[PDB]
């Protein structure tokens, strides 16, 4: 019998952990604990790492999880590498709930870039305006470019000092939208955008808004994970999650 476990941190893993819970799915929610405190949640919820692909192992032996949907970020990749490595070592079917990369459309201005270090020699050498729309925990790479006035927008205020020697940041967590980011991008009058290529809806705003404002974007190209399969979309998980013998609660 069915237990689901849903990797999260997405838009795309609330709008599952939703769904799951309007159509009477046993399933817990995941946090990595990455944040101060967290959005509820519609199914029960577990924080904090699992212990490595060992730990998940024994996570997904103990609490009897039948499928794991991964739908952690894009750019969480260690997680979603575990996962393939805990569930192939266990038999457990899992799905990876990513959305395809974001693409440029009429009126974009992209240039992209392999990593977070190719981002930073991406931005030019004359002081900027730069949204660093990539969260807490890869802004200390900017400081090798340290000339330029960054945005930063963190979900928790900052403990420590910023690694950053021109900075402000907005507290704020998404789901973003496009009036809030077209507006922020105007009132700190923004030269350059970074952003990595997650491809979700909760944070596509900054593209549009980008896109009114005739602002450059510097786009991060997804990280390498393992092969697994891929759903798509959210209709896309509910068949594979029936295709693999998933069966709700039958309330
Ligand atoms: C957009 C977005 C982003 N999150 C960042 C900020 C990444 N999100 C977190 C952790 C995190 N974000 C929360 C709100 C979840 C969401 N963040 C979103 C969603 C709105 C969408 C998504 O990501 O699909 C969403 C889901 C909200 C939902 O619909 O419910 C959340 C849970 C909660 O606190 O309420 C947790 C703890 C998750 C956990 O513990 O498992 C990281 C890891 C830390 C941020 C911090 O501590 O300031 C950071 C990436 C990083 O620093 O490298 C960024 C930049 C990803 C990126 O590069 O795209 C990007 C914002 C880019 C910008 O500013 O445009
Ligand atoms: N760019 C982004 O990551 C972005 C945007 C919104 C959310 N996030 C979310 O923020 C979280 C942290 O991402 P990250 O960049 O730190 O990932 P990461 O580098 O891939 O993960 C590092 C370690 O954090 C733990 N972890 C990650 N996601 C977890 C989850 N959902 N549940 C339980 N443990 C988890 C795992 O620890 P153990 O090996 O100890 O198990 C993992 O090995 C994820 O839930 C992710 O979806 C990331």
């Amino acid at each position: 019998m069915t237990r689901l476990l849903v990797l999260g941190g997405t838009t795309e893993a609330s709008r599952l952990a939703k769904t799951l819970a309007d159509q009477g799915f046993e399933a817990v929610f995941s946090y990595a604990g990455r944040t101060g405190a967290p959005v509820a949640q519609p199914l029960p919820t577990r924080i904090g790492g699992f212990g490595g692909v060992a730990g998940l192992v024994d996570y997904l032996t103990r609490e009897g999880v039948s499928h794991v949907i991964d739908a952690t970020h894009p750019f969480a990749a260690q997680m979603s590498a575990n996962a393939v490595a805990a569930c192939a070592q266990t038999g457990v079917a899992l799905c990876a709930f990513e959305r395809a990369p974001w693409t440029a459309q009429a009126g974009d201005r992209w240039t992209h870039v392999p990593d977070l270090a190719a981002a930073v020699a991406a931005l030019p050498q004359a002081p900027a305006r730069v949204f660093l729309a990539i969260g807490k925990q890869h802004l200390r790479d900017f400081s090798a470019a340290p000339q330029h006035h960054y945005l930063l927008r963190l979900v928790d205020p900052p403990e420590g000092p910023l690694p950053l020697p021109d900075a402000r940041a907005v507290i704020a967590r998404g789901p973003f939208t496009v009036q809030g980011d077209t507006e922020l991008l105007r009132s700190e009058t923004i030269t350059h955008v970074v952003a990595k290529n997650a491809g979700g809806a909760g944070a596509e705003a900054k593209l549009i808004a980008a896109r009114s404002l005739g602002l450059p974007v510097i786009l991060i190209d997804r990280p390498a994970v393992p092969a697994r399969d891929i759903c798509a979309t959210l209709e896309g998980v509910m068949g594979w999650l029936a295709d693999h013998g998933a069966t709700p609660r039958g309330v």
